[PDB]
């Protein structure tokens, strides 16, 4: 996962499509281009 990198636990998640840390705000805000309800829920929602 993410080549061993540990991402920010609240602000980020390890996106395994890219194996990079990606911002939670982006995936959770339904006004963004990369909003993803499922990934927000799974990877971000409970940590904030």
């Amino acid at each position: 996962d993410c080549h061993g990198t540990i991402c920010h636990p609240v602000n980020e998640f390890c996106y395994v499509a890219t194996e990079r840390c990606h911002p939670c705000i982006e995936v959770c805000n339904n006004q963004t281009h990369n909003y993803d309800a499922f990934l927000c829920a799974k990877e971000c929602s409970a940590y904030k």
